[PDB]
């Protein structure tokens, strides 16, 4: 099921869980939720998900609440700004310490709780 981008496969899940369940699954098949580097990629996993909204590998980390990768690819608040959904990261009821794509646009992500179940995007690099 995983589609090829990139150098990358994805898994877009067919069955939702919360972000570190997701992640876990993740894990289990070689892989970490996915980060977004690029307008092509961001635009890649937005017309795949086709309106639906899916667990990326978005993550709070550090005692000022920095936006990371699970993947550990280095988080760029300058390169990423465009990627937010207008109004968001808004935090809403200082609970939302994670992060999924959810408008059908670059301008695509949202800050939503952990523990709230959604579907998912799995990563994994294509090692030749
Ligand atoms: C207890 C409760 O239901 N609280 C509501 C908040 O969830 C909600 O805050 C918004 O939550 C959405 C969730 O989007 S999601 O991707 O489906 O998880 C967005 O993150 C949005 O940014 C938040 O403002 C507010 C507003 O609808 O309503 C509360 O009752
Ligand atoms: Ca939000």
């Amino acid at each position: 099921g995983w589609k090829y981008f990139k150098g990358n496969f994805y898994y877009f899940s067919l069955i939702p869980k919360t972000w570190y369940s997701a992640e876990q699954f993740c894990v289990s098949r070689n892989s970490h939720l996915t980060s977004v580097t690029s307008e092509s990629e961001q635009e890649f996993l937005y017309k795949t998900a086709g309106g639906l909204i899916y667990w990326i590998g978005l993550t709070k980390a550090g005692m000022e609440g920095d936006w990371s990768w699970v993947d550990d690819t280095p988080f760029n608040k300058v390169q990423s700004a465009r990627f937010w959904i207008p109004g968001e990261p808004n935090n809403a009821g200082n609970n939302e310490h994670c992060g999924n794509i959810k408008a059908p646009s670059l301008q695509a992500w949202n800050d939503a709780p952990c523990d709230k179940t959604f579907l998912f995007i799995c990563k994994r690099p294509y090692v030749p």
